[PDB]
Order: C-alpha cells, then sequence, then structure tokens
C-alpha cells in the first residue's frame, strides 16, 4: 500500500574483471556501462595518487583484489 | 584476466512496499528476506526514536516514502 526506504550504512564495490593491460580510461567505461557515470566525472585513487587515463593498470601495480577508490568530479 | 574493487560513495537504499498496519517485525523480516540480515542485527532508527517490534508504521506515523536508518546492531 505504501512505499518506504530504509536507508542502510552498507558499502557498495564495483567489482570488475580487468587486463593488467587495460588502461584507466578502460575501466572508467567500465564504471560507465555499469553506472551510467561519464569517465570525466570520475577520478580513481589508487595509493594517494589519481589514475591517468592513458595509463595502465599494470603501469600503477594494481594487482587482483587490490581496492581503488571512485571519487565523483562534479 | 583478474578482479579488482572500486569502492564507490554511493549509499543504499532498500525500498519496501510496506501496509500502515505492518509492525515493525514484519518490516525486519522483509529486510531479512532482501538482504539476508537477521532481525536480531537490526535497528531500525526514524525521527530520533529506536523502532519497537511489537509496534506499527502507524503507531509511528510513518508516511509514504519516510528514510528509515538500518543501524546494525553486533556484539
Amino acid at each position: 500500500k505504501m512505499q518506504i526506504l530504509v536507508r542502510t550504512p552498507f558499502v557498495q564495490f564495483i567489482t570488475l574483471e580487468v587486463e593488467p593491460s587495460d588502461t584507466i580510461e578502460n575501466v572508467k567505461a567500465k564504471i560507465q556501462e555499469k553506472e551510467g557515470i561519464p569517465p570525466d566525472q570520475q577520478r580513481l585513487i589508487f595509493a594517494g595518487k589519481q589514475l591517468e587515463d592513458g595509463r595502465t593498470l599494470s603501469d600503477y601495480n594494481i594487482q587482483k583484489e587490490s581496492t581503488l577508490h571512485l571519487v565523483l568530479r562534479l
């Protein structure tokens, strides 16, 4: 009869299957396919560095189960 | 070739279809069905009150599109 919302404290992770040769831009494209956030609204942070679109995951020592941080850019 | 995880700042809401006569116990059961969180691990908080299992949504004047807060209750 009525809709209510329950705000949860749960943290969302985007889980992606990637190759070490994938560029940061390719990862942003995958995030866009999953979430509809354009690449230019995405900052990907790893180990205190904003990752550059043209570099690869392997360049940054990103390994299996590494956690990146997505921060939106308005 | 490998799994990676991208942590996001996005807030998750559980959307429930409920009746004013539903008890808080009924609401917690619905959350369990959707998310596998047992009722004893759920605190539901609204308007500065922890909602009691035996009382109804109507008892709390919870209306359409009210945003309850789920706070996990663990030992």
